[PDB]
């Protein structure tokens, strides 16, 4: 009836269902008193909560600002075009020389998009290798078989780098597009410490009259606090994510240029891009559907709170504090790949130590301590990375400093000085099995115990922004 | 405390735009009339567990060999998903595999397809001008538009314009000689039913898979008003907000298990399916899985077990036919006889007007609806059938006295429509109707009529948030 | 030491190898006292035979008249042009919108050439299936064509024997191909060029011919042209027209539509497309031998006598049907226009191959067929016989007579043969008793009944070999 | 008795144009110089055998398979002549497998591809604007014009300009970042020789296979003058008329044997390249099988067995050194300081001459010659190089005394094009160039050299059918 219909559709979940209220809230209190040093995570404002939760999620539209395929749109035409023009005014770009579009669902649906609105299906790709800091969507293809959805539909020939020096080679990539032929030039960034020539990429992409490609995902805020510089100047479409550093909902971002492109030596008639009306085409309905209303209120508030000095006072204490930290495990006596980072994301290199990335990592997790591992440049054993990805996109918002990262970085010692006597008390020539078995000792279980419960300690006293009540 | 304030600032503080522009949307859903069949209103609890700090984690990966650490609350949650849904439709538990990874019917299709199609193959679905969706396959002479036409060979049927029901012989004709590797069962606008049993025995004896889609219908089948599919196929994709009533996401249902037997050695052939559609989502065309739609689309599905979805199902259901059977005595015939399902495709061949004015003078009232091609239809640019369905209506509270008041509601509307077809002319362009469409008389009674339904509809209630 | 060696090296083949000498000597006593019924088989005149053996086999000129890329080539020139002048009044054809193309080796490589010069690569192709007269299955994948294009062939109505060209137009209304192919091989009735154009102009298609098997058919005038509706029609010059292993490629040229809107009209662009397609696509130097044997047997079949022999080759064709049907023999469809025949013995015990492989080792050749029904996985169940085969050499009625007879005697003694062994004998038991001396000394009679049958008439050919 | 005269009538009284046309171009071939290092003259055994019965003869099948009855004879000659293949080159019997019914090397290579590589798959070639063949892989940004592009992806490699051989130091690398599933290892001149030991390596290495073009060198390879890549390489394609005094068809070499071995289960894999060549060119892009080639090779191989192919082979090796001495001793630089093979590269970039203008002019003084782009040039528009031999002067009775006599005449055209190119100008079109070519001023020499050649032509025979 009508008293029963009431308690069903507007009952709060506290009571309604005890077992996702129980996970919510042991997942808070994990992440309330744990240290998350993962480089592609970032807590969000509550602001951006409240907006996915609205009422937009109730709205089933389609078709673009003007030509909508269902009726009264009014409201979302208008919240799209409020995006459009934040997204557009976040990096300062001009809107009659570039276009934005936020209606791909994250990064791999966007790629998807742009690749099938100018990858030419059945032609050639070249892009930054998986290894040497890059991301999956870039082409992965194997001599058995291909996995990537990128490397079966299309081909790919990815370059490596040097692993002496660690910089992406320049002078055999030239000559491999120019054997190659390909269509489009990725320079995706996935653990890369460092930046990257675009003026040399463009030479190369119109040499042989091919596209620029390069996705801001890892680098999204340094870009438009100005730490990092834009992108926007050489590049032909470029690609973001908002779930990184930009502190908002997952969301995806896709750039184009919008104007003329060359001029005809013949009469001089001005070639218009033929980018806009590709990616609209693909994208929808080409790819998706109806898309999600219920982020594009978040993303719009997260670029329109980039736009404040908070947001580059934050960038820059991001900067600061990874560049103490770096110096900081520098100090101890562990090697860094290319020195430094320019970035906030670092590489570390454990291979002087004879440790791999796996048991140091499970220990790291062990002591309720996130981290990522990774290969390094010239690895001769693939099965085991040698490499410990770290990053503080989100430890600088909770209030860490540098007394505090340096705290953490002892921490991090004391961890790989465990993990070395776990190694040599299992044995070298010993297996990955060996080592997980002996991580429960009883010594290493009390030794873990204490370190997660002295971790746990010192980061309980930074608060934990997100939603209250709960 | 500046980036204390920032991070948590309310957001009638942080920006005040998108907080008029959420509160006027809201109002305009709250005071309206909606009649389309996509359009659901959602539960409070989806819409508080959303937003939390779900978002906050991110970690992809199958459960049990997760890339990142400590994420066994992840996957408590998500063993929990798989089970409910597995208990939902009350499957075989040792049995089916249940997917929640896809963001939306689009991946899931598209995942779907990348593993068990081998690309550049055969494919045959349903034709789209005929009714049916863009995923399902469209493939046209100038270029192509949908994916499952570029990445792959589409083959579909036509449906018989007189008698408008599913033609077989056609297909059954035509599958020996194209040789298709994958069957699609899927209906964006029928009023009739998908016989499986045929459909499955034309699969075995060309030796291939069959996949149903079933979102429009997805509530139907939770309830059991609906003969469900999985007796006779294999692979099943269903959506969470056309019935389900809860946030976008995809549901991916595969069998497992033995297929068959040899004749001689009488060897048991496992399926094979599930590392491929697997491999097809992560890591082959999706990353970290969102986890906030997964525990939305469990929450949506877990409060969906009690009686209270059956009876609203069963009302839902009742007061459709009393719509179409209120609606059919002013005269007002329907395609195809009648619709069992909550849709229906009203035609207006014989009042001489189209589906698109008629959907724009519906729009101009602040009434929702949507056109679609009726079997037998010329013109494609524009079309005649309108869809028209009660999912949300029935939602909110309303009854039968309520909806005869509002089947008179929408007899004005037609008179109102029928006046200004009058006045502008039989021969009247598209533009010239359009711009014709506001008169000082119908301006005022519009007025009327949407000050009327919004003080009828503002007694009412509103899930979700709290006159928000 | 290099003055010994000259000498050899000129010298004639029959002291320079005689294995090869002796394996041809034989091969043509064979052929001249034996008489084969083949229809894809016919001998050549000594024109074709000097042609091939002459000094033109060893110049290599790539490339079409006019954009060569060696120099000195002015006689291949010349020689190229003779020839495309003489396919193009070979069937009158208008030259300001007809084309032609010789650069092609055989039927398959220029068959593969319109292919992949029209069809774009992964593209959709509409031909017909190879078992009612004509390739891929659900299981494997053999021809080529397929394996590079997607293909859905047609199914034809088994009870008239015609093509469904109503379900044709909702097959390719559906599947929206891009080229229609118009080609069969063993289709006694003729083919509606008329339909297939219209959908071809309704769809948007492109249409394809093939006349292989009809190719003098339409040079003499006896079945109807199919370049009036046609737009691309390929064909060989190595089965009825007597001469050498080749093919010629046929493409229209003008204008194609006029558009309304525009106001200018549309150009074909077949020439520039076959052009790029055949060289440097899929073949390299054209053999010069090949277009001169064909340019010699296409002026010898531009007087009468061609008109004559495919006259006299109907005549003897009807004559055998007669002569057959009255020793008691049915007729598939009571023959048709063509010259092939269709003999059905399914009535008499053995569908096929059993009496066939008897009448090869008697010294008479013979073909299966494909024509539907098999209990087996793949049975002739009919014998397919070539009349222009034989009438090369100067048979008459009563020659064909006295052919019709032995037939029907190799066919009393393979019934008797079956009889002996049993219908529950499988192949290879009926193959190896097939040598049983019961009826051995009687075949032998039979065989030296043909041959004095072979040796009354000349053999056709080059002399003094 | 009209069809007595009509098919038992000789060529000259049934054509004329065709007779007179023939006699035209054996008359231009006997007084003419044929330097073209793809042009040789065959003996009169392939040309009998090339015009018999066996044009009358269709069968379609394998030996063993036939379709058609009566095919006893066929399966002798087809036996012979894949014995005669067998043992031309050495090879084992068990071992390796022969193949000779592909028409030419397009359709052979065509069908190879087609059964070694999926469709759509990776190759690597060597590219056609630094010595490699067409068929081999070449394409553009703009479009593409072979069909290996355009059915397949290849990746051409380029050549070394500074010291003339193959960067084979670029090509490991590009494997392992393309992942080729065939290495072509063809060239169309290639003055000097290669090593199949690393690219045999390299392949194995990469999991793919290998396919030799050696249809320039094949003679060479019948003479044990030039390594035989087959102890090296997988697949080997060739031809007959290049070399070998052969009339034009193709062979086909597959390896069939035991591959390798495996520990873990104990059994031994077998090749299979054997059925996967039999299927791709029956029923593949051929139908049925020209017998008269079969037999044209076949007795070009028996008779390449002898004495006189060795000396013949030494010979021409003796007059392309001595042609390569005495143009260089003229003033003319050759690439790489020489050459190994039959065929040359003469180089004019020295000169200030370009590959068409030389080209044009000794065509028009009776000399054959073609263009080639040279190692290093920007493009292959305007080609810089001229490929040259002597196979057919070989062939004929010339010996190395005559080679300082046509390095003279050679000398002379070269200084009568430097002449007219400074008298048309300084980027002077064709149309000028071809129309100085007749000039008042030039006419009197070409003229001379003309004749000169003729006379000096017309004393040597050419071997062939007598009238
Ligand atoms: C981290 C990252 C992503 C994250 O994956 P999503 O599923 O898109 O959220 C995507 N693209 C790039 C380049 C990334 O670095
Ligand atoms: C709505 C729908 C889907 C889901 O499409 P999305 O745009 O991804 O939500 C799939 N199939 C049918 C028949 C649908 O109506
Ligand atoms: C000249 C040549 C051929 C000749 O055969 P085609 O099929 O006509 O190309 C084959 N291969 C190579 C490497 C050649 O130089």
């Amino acid at each position: 009836l009508w008293s029963s219909h009431d308690k069903m559709l507007a009952q709060p979940l506290k009571d309604s269902d005890v077992e996702v209220y129980n996970i919510i809230k042991k997942e808070s209190n994990r992440q309330r008193v744990g240290l998350e040093l993962i480089a592609s995570e970032n807590f969000a404002s509550r602001a951006v909560l409240e907006a996915l939760g609205s009422c937009l999620n109730n709205k089933y539209s389609e078709g673009y600002p003007g030509q909508r395929y269902y009726g009264g749109t009014e409201f979302i035409d208008e919240l799209e075009t409020l995006c459009q023009k934040r997204a557009l005014q976040a990096y300062k770009l001009d809107p009659q020389c570039w276009g934005v579009n936020v209606q791909p669902y994250s990064g791999s649906p966007a790629n998807f998009a742009v690749y099938t609105a100018l990858v030419e299906p059945h032609g050639r790709i070249m892009g930054l290798d998986l290894p040497d800091g890059g991301h999956l969507t870039h082409g992965f293809m194997t001599d058995k078989k291909k996995i990537s959805a990128t490397s079966i539909f299309f081909e790919s020939m990815p370059y490596k780098v040097n692993p002496d020096t660690g910089y992406i080679n320049y002078d055999q990539l030239e000559e491999n597009a120019r054997l190659f032929h390909p269509k489009l030039i990725i320079a995706g960034t996935s653990c890369y410490s460092r930046n990257l020539e675009y003026a040399r990429l463009r030479k190369i992409a119109d040499e042989n009259g091919a596209y620029l490609m390069a996705d801001m995902a890892h680098i999204s805020g340094l870009v438009a606090a100005g730490v990092v510089p834009s992108p926007f100047e050489h590049c032909h479409v470029v690609t973001t994510t908002t779930h990184k550093t930009l502190r908002g909902c997952r969301a995806g971002m896709i750039f184009y240029r919008k104007g003329v492109k060359s001029v005809d030596p013949k009469t001089g008639k001005e070639i218009l891009y033929n980018l806009e009306s590709l990616i609209n085409s693909a994208v929808f309905p080409g790819l998706q559907g109806g898309p999600h209303n219920h982020a594009i209120a978040g993303v719009a508030v997260a670029l329109k709170q980039a736009m404040t000095l908070e947001f580059k006072v934050y960038q820059h204490q991001v900067v600061a504090n990874c560049r103490a930290l770096s110096e900081a495990l520098t100090e101890l006596g562990y090697k860094i790949v290319t020195g430094g980072s320019d970035n906030h994301l670092i590489l570390v290199d454990l291979r002087s130590k004879g440790t791999d990335g796996g048991r140091a990592e499970k220990v790291l997790e062990a002591c309720s301590i996130a981290c990522n591992k990774n290969t390094c440049p010239g690895d001769r054993s693939a099965l085991r990375p040698s490499g410990l990805r770290l990053g503080t996109p989100a430890l600088t918002s909770r209030g860490l400093l540098e007394k505090d990262f340096q705290k953490v970085a002892h921490f991090i010692h004391r961890g790989i000085e465990l993990t070395l006597q776990i190694q040599s008390d299992t044995g070298v020539r010993a297996t990955l099995k060996e080592f997980k078995e002996r991580l429960a000792g009883d010594k290493y279980q009390a030794a873990v115990q204490a370190l997660r419960e002295e971790v746990e300690s010192f980061a309980s006293l930074f608060p934990l922004p997100g939603l209250p009540d709960f």
